[PDB]
């Protein structure tokens, strides 16, 4: 459980992230694909770019970059009640896209690297540590509910 204080930290830094949604999903799913090639794999409409120029220039990833934040958002702004937001996108992940809890480990290093590297000035050491904290709460449910689904994860 997160106190309010470090759900403000986490709050505060996204609303700076909401101001270019679009961007921050590229520079996210990228770090990602090159950090982790193995991710790639996943995406049968991604697994063919090369490089991060194709990856850059592509608008199907810029969407689904889109997509993606936009329902971590929504998860976010719950402060810890997100279990009907959890649901829909578990049951998703474990039985038609099956994505490992590493991977989602994966992305949570990709997120933090991205808000330290655009936004030092609201990313210090305990804001990290919040949205550590909250990426942690979000890993930790969405694996019990992998669970009750029948997946490992
Ligand atoms: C921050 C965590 C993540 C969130 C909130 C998230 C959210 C979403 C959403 C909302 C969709 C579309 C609806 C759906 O199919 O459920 C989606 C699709 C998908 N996600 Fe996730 N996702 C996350 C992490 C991942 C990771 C780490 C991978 C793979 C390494 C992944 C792979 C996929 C795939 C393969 C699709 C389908 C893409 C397509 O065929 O269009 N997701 N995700």
């Amino acid at each position: 459980v997160l106190s309010e204080g470090e759900w403000q930290l986490v709050l505060h830094v996204w609303a700076k992230v909401e101001a270019d949604v679009a961007g921050h999903g590229q520079d996210i799913w990228i770090r990602l694909f090159k950090s982790h090639p193995e991710t790639l794999e996943k995406f049968d409409r991604f697994k063919h770019l090369k490089t991060e120029a194709e990856m850059k220039a592509s608008e199907d990833l810029k969407k689904h970059g889109v997509t993606v934040l936009t329902a971590l958002g929504a998860i976010l702004k719950k402060k810890g009640h997100h279990e009907a937001e959890l649901k829909p996108l578990a049951q998703s992940h474990a039985t038609k896209h099956k994505i490992p809890i590493k991977y989602l480990e994966f992305i949570s290093e990709a997120i933090i690297h991205v808000l330290h590297s655009r936004h030092p000035g609201n990313f210090g050491a305990d804001a990290q540590g919040a949205m550590n904290k909250a990426l942690e709460l979000f890993r930790k449910d969405i694996a019990a509910k992998y669970k009750e689904l029948g997946y490992q994860g």
